[PDB]
């Protein structure tokens, strides 16, 4: 049979696939462990069916029933990342289109590389413990055996028993609370996802939740330490999702509600369906980051309805995100702003292209992932070179209103189905045969295929970045005898978009003389800031130039959360700036404790402990 996926040991699409899943589960946080049964339906796609393979990873099965009756099973040799095959015998043979339903029950690892446990330290409030999952790519058969490839979608249903004083949420639809019948001393919540999913979209978070209400179809969640300020900042999010209905076609998912996760968390957002994961440096205070949610609610189009078939194709979902979302603020803000936000994308894909070398594998679009581990593959080329191609397209096919209705239909095309670039440059052209022409002039070899920098660069407006260059381009090539030349009217009609823009052209040119920082702190008084990223790139800046007075404010925002982005670079400058090294490295011990285990790790790593 054809094999679709080579990152999953599993039964190919081709061969069968699972319908649903049926999980009735245990999260105990003694033992780190979720225990619980998994029951499957399978739907064959052959005759004579007697056996499947399904994917898991550091799992302990108990036994595999069918029919009533325990059936035979055997796992396969652990093949490194990818985990060991587990081959389950049937106790009759299936024909194209039947049916079984297989229920396994399982127990979960504590180094199980899909649940993040916390302890109570690494939490806001300091007195429970918190469990989250992180599935993406390839990570859900060690929560549970499956077919763990995005070339497969399943509904589901859960039951998840957790300690009463504890909520469980997942990446479904909440269908209520009851005690446990077994156990006095804990709760089943339940949950229902009536759209189906690739299993990598399977998300749990047990923790001292709370939530408030923002919206027709939308609650925040966090705890109590971060949930009223994150109603606050993120109140938009309902006029939000209708720009994006209105962008991409309505949104199927029923409820869009918030999960701000706990200060500790290394990560940015994900996608999970119905529980949007958000980092909390995003809580400003002034709402100038909360647009940066638009990326997950336009996955609900792209990636989670329309889904790469393998991750080889990865670049489907990311880049007609991406697309959306600058598309959703374009609505937010005008096309000036979309234009500023696809300008600074191509600065990344500049950066990410000479980081790995413009001849890196992992610079093509199109990425061959055979012998690579998907879960160690993410970079910034799918996001940004993804988002070129469309962009240069627009521009070919005859401009936004035009290459949106290709979105749309595009998106109604393949709702629910798993796809690959060829099924996506297909549909394209059968869309725009009216304009084959135009798209046979397209490199597709160079777009898709070939490492680096993309063949043709996009036309871009100019207007409201010009101004940040205007600026910076005056600091730098400044003397003592000008910086008297400087005043708070320079940052009179530059928006919190264009100061951050100003500070990343500003930083890429560091050091900067002593005088130069003092008096930019003197005039402008970056220190007040607190959106996150003004305030990370302008504590770099001074820690690369030296400066005393911001080694105190750089080791604050450096361990107040643990967002990677932010606190490893932190230290590393800190560490590099000889005046704050000892100091860095006594307050990482201090704090470490407070950390996510793998941010303390690589800090440590970092500063040479
Ligand atoms: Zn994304």
């Amino acid at each position: 049979p054809e094999i679709v996926d080579t990152c999953s040991l599993a039964s190919p699409a081709s061969v069968c696939r699972t319908k649903h899943l049926h999980l009735r589960c245990s999260v105990d946080f003694t033992r780190r462990t979720l225990t619980g049964t998994a029951a499957l339906t399978v739907q064959s796609q052959e005759d004579n069916l007697r056996s499947l393979v399904l994917d898991t990873k550091d799992l302990t099965i108990e036994k595999v029933v069918i029919n009533g009756q325990e059936v035979k099973y055997a796992l396969g040799e652990r093949q490194s990342y990818k985990g060991s095959p587990m081959e389950i015998s049937l106790p009759i043979a299936l024909s194209k289109n039947q049916e079984i339903v297989i229920e396994i029950s399982f127990e979960t690892s504590p180094k199980s590389s899909a649940l993040q446990w916390l302890t109570p330290e690494q939490t806001s409030g300091k007195e429970h413990p918190y469990l989250f999952s992180q599935c993406q790519a390839i990570h859900c058969r060690a929560i549970l055996p499956c077919q763990d490839t995005p070339s497969v979608k399943l509904t589901y249903t859960a039951e998840v028993s957790v300690p009463k004083e504890l909520v469980a949420l997942m990446s479904a639809i909440r269908d209520g609370e009851t005690p446990d019948p077994e156990d006095p001393s804990r709760k089943i919540y339940k949950f229902i996802q009536k759209v189906p999913i690739p299993c990598y979209l399977i998300a749990l978070v047990v923790g001292a939740l709370e939530s408030r209400q923002i919206g027709p179809r939308t609650l925040v969640w966090s705890e109590k330490e971060q949930v009223e300020k994150s109603a606050y900042e993120f109140s938009e999010t309902e006029s939000m999702l209708k720009i994006a209905e209105d962008l991409g076609g309505p949104y199927v998912w029923g409820q869009y509600d918030l999960l701000v996760l706990p200060p500790s968390f290394p990560y940015g957002g994900m996608e999970n369906p119905c529980l949007t994961f958000v980092t909390p440096t995003l809580l400003a205070g002034d709402k100038s980051l909360s647009n940066v949610i638009a990326h997950e609610i336009s996955h609900s189009w792209t990636g989670n309805l329309v889904t790469n078939k393998t991750w080889d194709h990865f670049w489907l979902n990311e880049g007609h995100t991406v697309y959306l979302e600058r598309h959703i603020c374009g609505r937010l803000f005008g096309e000036k702003f979309r234009h500023f936000n696809a300008l600074g994308g191509w600065g990344e894909l500049q950066n990410s292209v000479k980081t790995f070398g413009e001849t890196h594998p992992f610079t093509k679009l199109v990425v061959d992932l055979t012998d690579i581990d998907p879960n160690v593959a993410y970079s910034s080329v799918p996001y940004e070179k993804g988002f070129a191609l469309l962009f240069y397209l627009e521009q070919l096919l005859g401009g936004p209103e035009i290459f949106l209705g290709f979105l749309k239909a595009y998106v109604e095309k393949f709702s629910y189905k798993s796809i690959t670039t060829d099924d996506w440059k297909d549909f394209l052209y059968s869309y725009f045969k009216d304009k084959v022409d135009v798209l046979n002039q397209v490199d597709w070899n160079a777009w898709l295929y070939s490492p680096g920098l993309p063949p043709i660069k996009p036309n871009y407006d100019m207007t409201l970045t010009n101004a940040c260059i205007a600026l910076s381009q005056r600091w730098i090539t400044a003397k003592e005898d000008d910086l008297n030349s400087f005043n708070a009217t320079d940052l009179k009609d530059l928006s919190s978009h264009q100061l951050n823009e100003f500070l990343a052209q500003t930083l890429q040119r560091a050091p900067l003389p002593l005088g130069h920082i003092k008096r930019m702190q003197e005039v402008y008084n970056f220190n007040a800031i607190n959106n996150s990223e003004i305030r990370f790139r302008w504590l770099r800046l001074c820690i690369q130039s030296k400066w005393e007075d911001a080694i105190p404010l750089a080791l604050k925002m450096a361990t107040e959360q643990g967002r990677m982005k932010f606190t490893r670079p932190l230290f590393k400058d800190l560490a590099a700036f000889d005046k704050s090294h000892d100091q860095a490295v006594r307050t990482y011990q201090e704090h470490k404790a407070s950390m996510h285990p793998v941010t303390a790790m690589l800090v440590g790593k970092d500063l040479k402990v």
